[PDB]
């Protein structure tokens, strides 16, 4: 399915099944795809999952502008509106966390029944004046560099860190395949303008917006988005949320520990 | 080219060059371009080819509903009138074997010039109680289970025993790269279900119902569609079918013997 | 985006940024994403960038009919009526150098600024009677015939030739999966009849309609579109026309010179 954004980018999405919604935000630079098995597990027991391509990602158009956190929030706004949701279960995984979390912030939760934070990037990834403790931005802005000259090889590298293969996980050379595949449909600007944005937003204020149920989840081994400044303090600066820390986990948790994933989500939904 | 299914399910098709027109129904987990060597083979020789992505496969939507023979049947009767199409070949690999069977079971042959089954899953492909020669379910099952998993490298592991690689079928890499490809596009859940529908439907009744000429073509080594349960007794079920078994060919054949298949469907359109 | 051609083939284009257009025409068996690195580099310094996929290739449709030059040449015409651009730099690569010199042969250049030539096949590729120092069109008959048995791995050997990693030049794996990709997105038949269009299209009549400042470039180690009789030729016989060439270079030049040809497609368009 697609839907025209206010700009006119045309994103597309994935709606399957009946029952209450669970809207699915992917993190960087994958796309809808990265759900399927939460969705298919969700789906099959009673869930509607909705799950889009991020603007410049998948199957959706690559616009030049709108790649800000500003405008993905307002992409799932539309989103949201297009299929009348109520009573939405906002899930985001990495950079996706930051978009439902800033969607709430822009939007309020009147349509929303509670919030997943997987991996994500919230409440702040890269350092500001007030958060030395985050990623230097010089660490960001040599990734942009690499993306630059070979984004194709450097996603293909980010294999090993994301799922955690170099410190013991063990992913398929299958799994590798369909994670650079689908990277590889994305534009290369939407993929650099993410790591700005990612690297940069501060979204403590959005923090203090959620007024919903809140579950964070994140591996405490994840090479990518460390645990210790971001879910830890988005778990803590979110009012009621719960925390669940999957022992040694890596970024690509939705992978590597998926059962235990779908099963933390669905205890969610029902609680 | 996309057309509409009644569900709101867009499909897509490719719609090559002009004359009687023969349409091609790809089997599992593939799309359209398994066909792009006999439609252009075809269509230098004076026949308009058409080929669709099955619904859930490669540039077709992923609708959560609708994966099953009747649906498959009805998407294929949908094209044939969108199109106005009149005596055509249908032909079809594979699970795709079964919804060209379906189509004329549910909507008769008045359209229809002639049928080609090639290493297809009629009349029956599972067992039943009366066909405890039929693959048990639990072999397809098993098969579920790990689709669930790790679909990519399922995907990957089954070009071997597909192609017959395993017996010493020699294919190139290129081949096995476009087949994940094209396989990875395709919804986790339009391909899970679809092992349901072509373990457990039972296409002996459509068998009587076709009465047209029918070419069954099967490959003797086919590790995944065993020839003497599925082709050898389509043929001996469609009154007047002509049967050829192309000795030592697995079930990939398509790729393996693309030129002798290309003849074949040529000598069958000329009779 | 997309728009439609006469025919009703459905072409995808980018068009990013904004200022004076570029308009970026493919090589072959490539699409739109081979110019992503020039359309970003020259997008974020104050130029429009529009780059389209062939039809038959990349996101766009795949028609049977009008995989020749002529249409080629107004598939353009029509994007730039689509856009209504004005004062456009045309930038072609290897056979996409041909569709812009044709499209100024066949509509003259009252909207275009500029043209640049890159590897390209201008002025004439193949042999004529008076240009026996062509390739002659067995080596093209013999590629055709290839592609026709097994057009994946064709492409996967094309790599090194392409990139020159035969003769020492690096290139990642990821750059050659990500090539690969692209090429299996495209139609067998537009694949194969673009072989026959370069292979057989005389440009040199073109050469004297080009009335606007040309920039050619070309690599002379390219073992694909060999510079002596194609780029150095199409320099002389183009009124005006500046040369650079780049030393050993290879035929993917916008991969191993991606720093210098951005550098130069800047310091023409500043000219």
């Amino acid at each position: 399915s697609t839907f025209v954004a206010k700009d006119g980018t045309q994103i597309y999405f994935k709606d399957w099944g009946s029952g209450k919604p669970v809207l699915f935000s992917h993190g960087w630079p994958l796309d809808a795809d990265m759900w399927e098995y939460q969705m298919e597990y969700l789906s099959s027991r009673g869930y509607r999952t909705i799950a889009f391509d991020r603007r410049g990602f998948g199957r959706s158009d690559q616009p030049w502008t709108g790649n800000d956190y500003d405008t993905f929030a307002d992409d799932i706004a539309q989103l949201i509106e297009h299929l009348d949701l109520k009573e939405v279960t906002l899930v985001g995984f990495s950079m996706g966390g930051g978009d439902v979390a800033r969607y709430i912030a822009r939007h309020g939760s009147a349509r929303v029944a509670g919030l997943v934070l997987l991996g994500a990037v919230t409440p702040l990834f890269g350092q500001k004046p007030d958060y030395p403790q985050g990623v230097p931005l010089d660490v960001f802005a040599r990734f942009k560099t690499e993306l630059l000259k070979d984004r194709a090889q450097f996603i293909s590298d980010f294999n090993a860190p994301f799922y955690g293969i170099n410190k013991g996980q063990v992913v398929s050379q299958g799994v590798q395949t369909q994670t650079l595949q689908i990277a590889l449909l994305a534009s290369l600007k939407a993929t650099v303008d993410c790591v700005t944005a990612f690297a940069e937003t501060d979204f403590r204020p959005d923090m203090a917006k959620i007024d919903v149920p809140t579950l964070v989840i994140h591996g405490d081994g994840d090479q990518i988005v460390p645990f210790e400044t971001t879910g830890k303090v988005a778990a803590e600066l979110i009012k009621g949320a719960e925390l669940k820390v999957y022992k040694d986990a890596p970024h690509g948790f939705a992978v590597t520990h998926a059962q235990q994933l779908n099963e933390d989500l669905l205890a969610f939904l029902k609680r």
